[PDB]
């Protein structure tokens, strides 16, 4: 039986791992000043108070926490929660809620198509391809200015049909790190509304962009203005809790009767696919929310990462600035994220790790947060070396 | 277009805590419970657990992305755990999943990319997650006998007669140990003939092994599975850490596939790899790390058999005195099967209409099949439940 199994294609951004004065500039995981991923103080505070005052670990909900839940949906749509109209699934991360996400809309249109950015985060056509669902791309990144071809994105979307779903990054786009201003964002849902198209955001990293309420901005405007909608959200970045496996799904519906049948879909998904969903992220997440103290904390921590990161693109940005005596790496500076193209070929790229050391996801896509003062120079010398 | 969702049922486990919850009756009891519960009815956490988690509270350093298919200590630790020392980690692919039905749900996945044809067997009666998963998937089931209403036995004859019937590539599914719901369960020797069977038919065996220390000892609970695993070449096994651990909410089990050769263990490997990877990405660490740390850990290791052993003895008890009472009451030893069913739960054999009389004269409430959990009895509500069964004409 076994013997009959076909060889599966890789991860490449995780074999990097694999493949690691070494650089490493691959994964999405938030580094500090001497290459550590710390647990957040408030997360690890909420650990220590979980410690002392769970009695027991039967199972739980289904669905997740309704502390969770609730907590959740205000973080993402703030005074937006229309709770009466809004069902929520704790998901094993926020890959999990994509998953559960695509499975959800299929349930209820077999014949659905999904639209995803050129380019976007591998993993999602992936995905979909093991589903076996229609891909169609729309334009994104416009590789010349290094910004978003708007004109393009809104040209394909306009070709979007009812019942297709859009899948959208809520902010800090994966892998371009090219984003959408909010009045490009009222556009957009001008032409999902008129198409009847399903928005599904993609929220992973709210608050690296330009802060926790500035991030969840644009997934506002979509909920506000299409009365149906999916939003998959991780908390592995923003709290810090990768190997936990902690995000959830949001289905904001257009009434209660709706809500209820969701609700129930998303329920029955769990079950069926691995029946409750793991507690301890959840817990520690909504535990941080909910005490004041603890909330407080973490956003100052995420703001100095944020701030801190920020601080990171304009040194680099400079850096080749007066390395070359050009504003074409410019778009560093503008870029927001963890993430930035470079726009460097496939050859150049490779050219780098190899001898360098420093390795670069192959579409030239590097995690700024693996940069700092004294390995920025050696960066910029380095692509500067090579055609960029 | 959600609004073209179909409706899905209930859980039901919460209609019946529903109706239970309703019952304005002060000596109402609750045998429907899943879950285990000591003395004052509570779900505690393991001794060990606690010790695990306040270690890693100490040492973990980062939560940075790990093993995809899971940590290799929690994967060598379950393995050894499970197989002993028959551990072949040359042909043994595992996989971290999300719980037993996490790890239940790969397993078809696994096999269904093996062979499209799949045909799924699952005993007469079984856990019913497994027909819900199973029809979610949309494959083929098959029913082979099982649970022999009369002796409240395995009707071993008629299982062995309907698993003949198995073709090369179909999938077996067999409780490892403590047949949940019946309890009835099969012995050594019974094992031994399923072997031959499954030899002959080349059908591949697909093991749930969810109660390894709740049956007779961790030992002798993975017996039947071991034999298994000595005999067939490639064999699935679906192990859970919830109960034996205490760890129901954290969500953590393994799937293990036994190959007849290292090309095929990577084969598998990768495939399970894969497969985790294309449902979300990373299994949760936390429960499999307080797993890893207990059992490699030789102080919190003997803790926690010690502790597991105290419930599985405890249990037996209970189940001895039950016996007990029913056959006094009864001037026979037809409830002997009571004390001869290992696990938590046990099928009564009573009718439903039967059950509903239990629940309106007594306040008695169970699972509408007639499975009791033996955690829910003490010394106060044995003699009760002895009289309902008794009285109802059980
Ligand atoms: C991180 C990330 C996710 C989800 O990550 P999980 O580890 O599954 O929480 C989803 N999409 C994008 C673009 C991401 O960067
Ligand atoms: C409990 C149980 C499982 C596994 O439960 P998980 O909670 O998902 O670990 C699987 N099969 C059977 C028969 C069970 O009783
Ligand atoms: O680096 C990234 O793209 C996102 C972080 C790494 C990954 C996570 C999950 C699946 C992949």
């Amino acid at each position: 039986m076994l013997g009959n199994l076909k060889p599966q294609a890789p991860d490449k951004i995780l074999a990097l791992m694999g493949e690691f004065g070494k650089i490493d500039l691959g994964v999405g995981v938030y580094k500090d000043a001497t290459g550590h991923t710390p647990i957040m103080r408030a997360v690890h505070a909420a650990e220590q108070r979980m410690l002392e005052t769970e009695t027991t670990k039967t199972y739980a909900g289904l669905s997740g926490e309704p502390e969770f839940q609730k907590a959740m949906g205000e973080l993402i749509l703030g005074d937006g929660l229309k709770s009466e109209t809004t069902a929520t699934l704790a998901t094993v991360g926020g890959t999990g809620a994509l998953r559960q996400a695509l499975e959800l809309a299929r349930m209820a249109n077999p014949d659905l198509r999904v639209f995803v950015s050129d380019p976007t985060w591998p993993n999602h056509v992936s995905i979909m391809n093991f589903m076996g669902l229609p891909v169609q791309t729309y334009r994104y990144f416009d590789a010349e200015t290094r910004g978003v071809d708007f004109e393009g994105m809104k040209a394909d979307l306009a070709a979007a049909k009812k019942g297709d779903m859009v899948l959208l990054h809520g902010c800090c786009h994966n892998p371009t790190g090219a984003n959408l201003t909010l009045d490009q964002w009222a556009e957009i849902a001008s032409i999902l509304e008129k198409t009847g198209a399903l928005p599904l955001i993609d929220l992973a990293y709210q608050g690296f962009g330009d802060g926790l309420e500035e991030d969840a901005a644009g997934t506002r405007l979509i909920a506000s203005r299409i009365p149906e909608v999916l939003i998959a959200a991780s908390c592995s970045k923003n709290f810090g809790i990768y190997r936990e496996r902690t995000g959830c799904l949001l289905a904001l519906c257009a009434d209660a009767a709706t809500r209820e049948l969701a609700q129930g879909a998303m329920a029955f998904l769990n079950r069926q696919t691995y029946s409750f969903p793991p507690f301890h992220g959840a817990k520690i997440v909504s535990t941080v929310l909910t005490t004041p103290e603890l909330r407080a904390d973490w956003m100052a921590e995420l703001e100095a990462v944020r701030s801190g990161m920020l601080r990171l693109r304009e040194q680099l940005a400079g850096e080749l600035r007066d390395l070359s005596g050009s504003d074409r790496f410019g778009f560093v500076a503008e870029h927001r994220g963890m993430f930035s193209r470079l726009g460097a070929t496939p050859e150049q790229v490779k050219r780098i790790k190899e001898e360098f050391g420093i390795y670069m996801v192959g579409d030239s896509r590097i995690n700024i947060a693996g940069l700092n003062d004294n390995t920025i120079p050696i960066l910029a010398r380095a692509i500067i070396e090579v055609g960029v």
